[PDB]
């Protein structure tokens, strides 16, 4: 039951990791890429303007994106914890997040940075492909599917996202390195930033991850 935001640069493991803290404890995973892909997926007008700025790399705006994370962190799930992953990404939201907590009354507890170098994130981003049936994700270099192209659990053929094309990912990158430096010295003043080194095995990862967590279960 703690209030967490997972940062790091796109391609860092965020979601992966975001699955085993579910997995383990239970609070809810907010992520805004998830909430404009559902948007997108169900053709709303919000997500399909925001597929414009999802598909060349760039940050949807701050009004629409606190909009929806402020009326997600408003239902009764999040008043346990959370685990933000995705937001906030520019100064400006960080701010408005800062005051729907303050309203919440839920100040963040810690902010994880998972750190890895663009170089590891360009192929960890490149080499994903997703299930066209079930969304699945694979990795061709980290996490293969069982036979080229196709999807072990369902047959489906496997894509590449339209953002994990190199010269989106280049975009991706610039736009939120931009944002990074800011950010993380926000959340460091707060006191509340821990760095995790990313560029491990994804149970090294999580162990320096849940090993802070269980200090406050114990
Ligand atoms: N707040 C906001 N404001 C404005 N616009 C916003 C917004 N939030 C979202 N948007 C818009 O939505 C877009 C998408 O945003 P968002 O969905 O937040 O995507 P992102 O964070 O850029 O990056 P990924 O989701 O691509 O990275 P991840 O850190 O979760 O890595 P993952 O675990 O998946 O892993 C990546 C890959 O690496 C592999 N991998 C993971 N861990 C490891 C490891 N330890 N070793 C080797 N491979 C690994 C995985 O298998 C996988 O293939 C944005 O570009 C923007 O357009
Ligand atoms: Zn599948």
């Amino acid at each position: 039951g703690m209030n967490i935001v997972l940062m790091g640069l796109p391609g860092a493991g965020k979601g992966t990791l975001a699955e085993k803290i579910v997995e383990k404890y239970g609070i809810p995973h907010i992520s805004t890429g998830d909430m404009f892909r559902a948007a997108m997926k169900e053709e709303t007008p919000l997500g399909l303007e925001a597929k414009s700025y999802i598909d060349k790399g760039e940050l949807v705006p701050d009004e629409v994106t606190i909009g929806i994370v402020r009326e997600r962190l408003s239902k009764s799930d999040c008043e346990r914890g959370f685990l933000l992953d995705g937001f906030p990404r520019t100064v400006a939201q960080a701010e408005a997040l800062e005051e729907i907590l303050e309203e919440m009354g839920r100040p963040i507890d810690y902010v994880i940075n998972i750190q890895v170098r663009k170089e590891e994130l360009m192929e960890r981003l490149t080499g994903r492909r997703i299930c066209s049936v079930c969304g699945t994700t694979y990795h061709l270099v980290f996490n293969p599917p069982k036979t080229p192209g196709i999807c072990d659990k369902d047959g489906g053929e496997l894509y590449q996202r339209a953002d994990d094309n190199e010269e989106t990912v280049t975009k991706r990158l610039e736009v939120n390195m931009k944002q990074m430096a800011p950010l993380l010295a926000f959340y460091d003043s707060k006191e509340v930033l821990v760095n995790v080194n990313g560029e491990r095995d994804i149970e090294d990862v999580f162990a320096d991850v849940d090993v802070i967590l269980l200090e406050h279960h114990h």
